[PDB]
């Protein structure tokens, strides 16, 4: 895609800290950028949309290449259009924002400079942040996660992408998403079909795969952390239902693990650990620590374990133990993942796509920090916060993931009932294991 000039692109500032062993930290002058899929796209030199609602203008966009040549991404009004505000070390995302149009959700990336994403290298480090999920109901997900995107959003690979990271190009994730309007400097008009339940979305013939470490997928009721490996760790364009992932005829048919190896304390058998008034009390801000432990204790070792700690009201809270017979421990390891998938009768493509070692291979490439707020047009967030599938019995291990009702989370309802839901991420810190909190 091209660069539009109607609206200048100015990235809101957001600081974050790099820490050393001992706990000393230095502040980085980061800034955030909205994903290109949220932007106004118009014909170069004009105001006519290339895409409107969930359909393309096929005169301007008769094929993927001509469309990329003819269509320009515009700058964003972060607060007024998208409900995105930042101050100091804090980022607030609102769910619905009405301007001339009704915007729903957002997806933001952390930048190093105005043309380049920040590339985090998490092996043998911990990533820590504060969050306020107290305004997130059933059916919404404030996500903070990492994907193996290119640092320049694909500019240097794809000359037909003139916009790059400055305009939030280059997204990919372990669902191999086909809802992206531009992938690899090509539009996705070919094969496009509108969503039956999202007036703003559709899918095209191309998808964008890469590995994904889900640090945080949460609302006030449930949370989960989940590595998703792929055969290739970095961005790859896939075609058609062979992409696999959510929204394909077979989520398991492609090169990425769509499910991941997850740890949700409630799903792992503790119903009183995370939630309103619980050990980790979602009625107020808390700190979330996530550690990427390697086999040899160095940054070039193989990923062996992912650990989780919380801090709230100054008390350090270790992750809850998984309580199911034969699925023990309080962290993610290969033995946990194998045992958990067996007990829960979930297809284990985690190992097929490389397991923790494969996840680590992605971590070693460098990964982009994503902060988002979304509702779920496939599964109504029930996989996170309810019984899933909704036909199954809550007494069966793996089915119950939170206390939300099985008829919660339908996007039309969420969008009607919770337009002023929001999430606040703040106080990001990265450094050696134990360096960001009162360890160990
Ligand atoms: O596609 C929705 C999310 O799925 C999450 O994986 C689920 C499955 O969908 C279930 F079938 C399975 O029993 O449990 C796993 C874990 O909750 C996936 O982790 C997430 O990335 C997807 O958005
Ligand atoms: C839930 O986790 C908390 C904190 O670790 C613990 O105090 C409580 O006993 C746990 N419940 C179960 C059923 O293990
Ligand atoms: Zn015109």
């Amino acid at each position: 895609q091209q660069v539009g000039t109607s609206q200048a692109e100015v990235h809101p500032s957001m600081t974050w800290q790099s820490c050393t062993a001992g706990g000393s930290c230095t502040t980085n002058n980061g800034k955030v950028v909205i994903d290109a899929n949220w932007r106004w796209v118009h014909k170069v030199g004009d105001y006519t949309n290339c895409y409107t609602g969930n359909t393309w203008d096929t005169t301007i966009c008769p094929d993927d290449a001509t469309c990329a040549s003819n269509c320009a991404l515009e700058g964003a009004n972060y607060e007024s259009t998208y409900g995105v505000t930042a101050s100091g070390n804090s980022l607030r995302l609102n769910f619905v924002t009405t301007s001339q149009q009704k915007n729903i959700g957002s997806r933001l990336y952390m930048m190093k400079d105005d043309s380049t994403y920040e590339m985090f290298k998490l092996l043998n480090q911990e990533f820590t942040f504060d969050v306020d999920v107290s305004n997130l109901p059933c059916g919404l997900n404030g996500a903070l996660y990492f994907v193996a995107m290119d640092a320049d959003g694909g500019m240097s690979k794809y000359p037909t992408n003139k916009a790059g990271a400055k305009y939030g190009t280059g997204y990919c994730d372990s669902q191999c998403p086909r809802d992206l309007k531009f992938i690899n400097g090509q539009a996705n008009v070919e094969g496009w079909q509108p969503s039956s339940n999202d007036a703003n979305a559709g899918t095209g013939n191309h998808g964008s795969c890469c590995a994904e470490m889900d640090i945080w997928e949460a609302n006030s009721i449930s949370t989960a952390f989940t590595p998703h490996p792929c055969d290739t760790p970095g961005q790859v364009m896939c075609t058609g239902d062979a992409c696999g992932g959510t929204y394909s005829s077979d989520r398991y048919g492609g090169t990425c693990d769509p499910d991941g190896c997850d740890f949700n304390s409630f799903r792992q058998g503790n119903k009183t650990f995370y939630g309103p008034g619980m050990t980790v009390d979602t009625k107020s801000k808390f700190t979330v620590v996530t550690q990427f432990i390697t086999d040899d204790g160095t940054s070039s070792g193989t990923l062996k374990e992912i650990k989780r700690f919380y801090v709230q009201n100054g008390k350090v809270i270790p992750n809850s133990e998984s309580t199911w017979t034969g699925v023990s421990g309080n962290s993610i390891t290969t033995e946990y993942c194998t045992a958990q998938k067996s007990l829960f009768q979930d297809q284990n493509v985690f190992e097929k796509h490389g397991g923790l070692e494969g996840m680590g291979a992605a971590l070693a490439q460098g990964m982009v920090l994503v902060m988002s707020l979304w509702d779920d047009h496939s599964a109504n967030m029930l996989w996170l916060d309810s019984n899933y599938p909704t036909t199954a019995s809550s007494t069966t291990p793996g089915v119950a993931r939170g206390t939300c009702d099985i008829s919660s989370g339908v996007p039309a309802d969420v969008e009607a009932n919770h337009p002023d839901a929001y999430v606040v991420y703040s106080n990001i810190k990265v450094g050696p294991i134990g360096s960001t909190f009162n360890s160990g």
